[PDB]
């Protein structure tokens, strides 16, 4: 895990308002992009989403997540630079008022 590919994880991070990094095939990932685009509606070109199995840098680019992150899953979800977590901990937040707090200021 090079300081190059990691510093570029990093921007892509930061990008979009919304990141999320995940792979096709993955139920997971599957539910937290519902949550976040179908049922919250969040604004898709606010957002950044990675699908690493068909990225050609895709391992690379989840290891650099583990290493920022220390998560080593996908879905891998970060709102304004700041790391949220998988699809579980996305639940928790939408549950419990969070998540609609934080996304004020994206949605529109």
């Amino acid at each position: 895990v090079s300081q190059e590919t990691v510093a570029h994880v990093k921007d892509l991070i930061g990008q979009k308002e919304v990141f999320v990094a995940a792979k096709t095939y993955c139920p997971y990932c599957k539910a937290t992009l519902s949550t976040l685009f179908q049922e919250l509606n969040v604004p898709k070109s606010k957002a950044l989403v990675l699908e690493l199995d068909e990225m050609s840098n895709g391992s690379e680019i989840q290891d650099a997540l583990e290493e920022i992150s220390g998560q080593k899953t996908v879905p891998n979800v970060y709102i304004n630079g700041k790391h949220i977590g998988g699809n579980s901990d996305l639940e928790t937040l939408k549950k419990n008022g969070k998540l609609a707090e934080i996304l004020k200021p994206v949605f529109q």
